[PDB]
């Protein structure tokens, strides 16, 4: 017999990076920051923009505390309604 195992990781996976994509025309730190701001506190927040264009790329990086304090948006952003546009979230490991 003796077998029974679970599975738990060692190392600190990029779980807690997050990040947004195809956001909203004018989207701004201070927005997106406050829409998760309701979830709980945030670290810092980076949205991507243009040089010809001015308004947003397309994609921003938020970063949380800690990794459970991410996954509580990861959930609640994916594919969620922000200023009529939608916005999908995100969570590579390799980048």
């Amino acid at each position: 017999g003796s077998s029974g195992s679970s599975g738990n990781r060692a190392n600190p996976d990029p779980n807690c990076c997050l990040g947004v994509f195809g956001l909203s025309l004018y989207t701004t730190e201070r927005d997106l920051r406050e829409v998760f701001s309701k979830y709980g506190p945030i670290a810092d927040v980076s949205i991507v923009y243009d040089q010809q264009s001015r308004r947003s790329r397309g994609f921003a990086f938020v970063y949380f505390e800690n990794v459970d304090d991410a996954k509580e948006a990861k959930e609640r952003a994916n594919g969620m309604e922000l200023d009529g546009r939608r916005i999908r979230v995100s969570g590579p490991s390799s980048g």
